[PDB]
Order: structure tokens, then sequence, then C-alpha cells
DNA sequence: GGGTTTCCACTTATTCAACCTTTTAGG
DNA sequence: CCCTAAAAGGTTGAATAAGTGGAAACC
């Protein structure tokens, strides 16, 4: 089981939103529907997708290839149990747009709308908007639906909660080795980061109040660019952020890497960082967390 | 048969997470 | 000058997000 408000934030994170409309023969209207949710993580964290599946009672569960497990929520009736949590518990990031046109998707496809060429027209209307909006081939078949016009979110984190389960998705807990010439050759320091498209700029730079310490970097790959919220100082390390979230406990495979962050952040607040024995001890939890981890 | 929904194997594109070094701050 | 800590500054690839082909299940 899951607790609501660390499934929003963990939605906000992963979790997408569909609106399939298929050229279909057999249909009247010649266009078939299919609407839901879904989240797909590593096999790693199919445990995750779970604890919602149980939480929630609705979802199938199915491999998304060989390295990946997915969540996936479609059937009609199944879809109240997911609009009702987050009407309840909402999403708080850019995400919230495409919940919202999911939503008005759901209005329409309960009317019974979808079988008519107009209920097609007002979802080909709400997918253009949605995510990547129009593939080609619905836009050659409707070349009259041009809005992709996105509404714009802003709100405020809604609960200590939220922003562990969206740390469960988005966060990292790293150790450094700044390697010098020094005599033990590195420095050890922690990373605490959080990254994000800069479709959220706002709710990245929020976290610097909420959390009471870190900055923001900018970050770019080509076309591409995110930012990161980015906490180096050990004393914010230390007296907020692990004592953070060690009474808002995180969830998944990541959780364990916080673990052994922590199990660093005690190594070197004893100064057994500055030597030989202790740094290598540093490293050999560092060599098992992250993407070093034996499952 | 004439339609509609749901499931499941699977793909694609990118936004992530994780990993690096060099430089500056601060005592 | 000495020292380590913190910040600045990237790159990378895959776990994500988002979507697709096909067809069984349904009405
Ligand atoms: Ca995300
Ligand atoms: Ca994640
Ligand atoms: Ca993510």
């Amino acid at each position: 089981s899951i607790n609501p408000w660390i499934l929003t934030g963990f939605a906000d994170a992963e979790g997408s939103f569909l609106l399939r409309i298929r050229k279909n023969n057999k249909s009247s209207v010649g266009y078939s529907t299919e609407l839901g949710f879904q989240i797909t993580l590593h096999n790693k964290d199919k445990s995750i997708l779970e604890n919602i599946q149980s939480t929630w009672g609705v979802g199938v569960i199915a491999n998304s290839g060989d390295n990946a497990v997915s969540l996936k929520v479609t059937r009609f009736e199944d879809l109240k149990v997911i609009i009702d949590h987050f009407e309840k518990y909402p999403l708080i990031t850019q995400k919230y747009a495409d919940y919202m046109l999911f939503k008005q998707a759901f209005n329409v496809m309960e009317n019974k709308e979808h079988l008519t060429i107009e209920g097609i027209k007002e979802l080909v209307r709400i997918k253009a908007k949605l995510n990547w909006g129009l593939t080609d081939e619905l836009k050659k078949a409707f070349p009259e639906i041009i809005s992709k016009e996105r509404s714009l979110i802003n709100k405020n984190i809604p609960n200590f909660k939220w922003l562990a389960g969206f740390t469960s998705g988005e966060g990292c807990f790293f150790v450094n080795l700044i390697k010098s010439k020094s005599k033990l050759g590195v420095q050890v320091q922690l990373v605490f980061s959080i990254t994000q498209h800069i479709r959220d700029k706002n709710l990245m730079n929020s976290l610097i109040t909420y959390l009471g310490c870190g900055y923001i970097k900018k970050k770019n790959k080509s076309e591409f660019s995110w930012l990161d919220f980015v906490v180096t100082k050990f004393s914010d390390i230390r007296d907020k952020i692990i004592p953070f979230f060690q009474e808002y406990t995180l969830i998944g495979t990541k959780l364990k890497d916080f673990e052994d962050w922590c199990k660093v952040a005690k190594l070197i607040e004893e100064k057994k960082h500055l030597t030989e024995e202790g740094l290598d001890e540093i490293k050999k939890i560092k060599l098992n967390m992250n993407k070093g981890r034996v499952f």
C-alpha cells in the first residue's frame, strides 16, 4: 500500500496520460478511442507498481520490454478511481494540464460522444494540446485542428509527502569524489539533486524556499535543456535533507540509495572521510549504490 | 455477422538521474 | 601562502515518459 500524497508526487515525476484516436474501419465514425493513465519503470522498481495497483485495486502490469515494467489503466470504468484520487490529491507539475485534458476526454467518452464524428473532433482538439500533440496521421485527417495551446500550471507543493514521492522519481543521492593532488587524493562531497525540464522552473526554484537550502543549475544538450535543484553544503544535507526524508520516507529502490547516502553522511560527519580507511569505506558504499546496486 | 472495449507485446524519443572534472569559496 | 568545502560546469545513456501494432475480449 502507498500514501496518497506520496503517490501523486510520484505521478508528477513518472506517470503519463494517454489518449488514443486510432483509425479503425470497424468503427462507425471510422475511429476508436483508448483513454487512460500509465507508468513505466525499470524492472528494478516493479514493486512500486504493485503497491499502486493494490492501493487503487485497478491497473494491469506487463513487461515494457526486457528492462522495463509498465502499469497501465485503460478500462474506462476504472479511470473513475484515477480521477477520484487526483481530484482529492492533484498534480502540481505541468502534467496537471495533461491530466485535465485527460479528464475532459473522460467526459466526452462518458457521454458516449466518442461514437459520434463530432465527439471524435473534440477528442482530436483535446489531443492536440496533450503531451506531444497530434500524430501526422491525425494532422492529415484533421487539418483544421491547430491549437497546441497549453494552459500554464503554477501550484505550490501541497504536502511534505508530495515532495517525498517526487524525490522518489526525480531524486538522486550521489557521492562525488573530487580528485586532487592531495595526500588522500579525493574530496568526498555529498550531492542531492532533483532534475526537471525547464517547464517547471518556478516549481524548481520554490524548492530553495521549501527546504531552506540549495540552488538551481541549468544544463543542456543540443536543442534540449533542463534544471537541477542542487544541495552541496554538508550542513544543509545533514540538518535539512536527511532529516526531511527520514521522516517522510521514500519508496522504491531509490530508498536503499538514500540509506547508503546517510551511511556516508555519518562517516563524513565524524571526519572519517579525511582518513585512508574511512575513505575506503565510503568508496565501497558508493560502488554498491545507484547504477552499481546488485538488483 | 456489425461494432466497441480491453489487453498485451512492443517501440521511440527524451527527460531524466547519475556520473564526471575544474574552479572558487572560506577559514 | 596553507588547508578542505562548496560551487561551477559540463557529458552521457538509459530509465523514463509517451506512444504503437495487433488482436482477444466484449457488446
Ligand atoms: Ca518526469
Ligand atoms: Ca525515477
Ligand atoms: Ca522521472
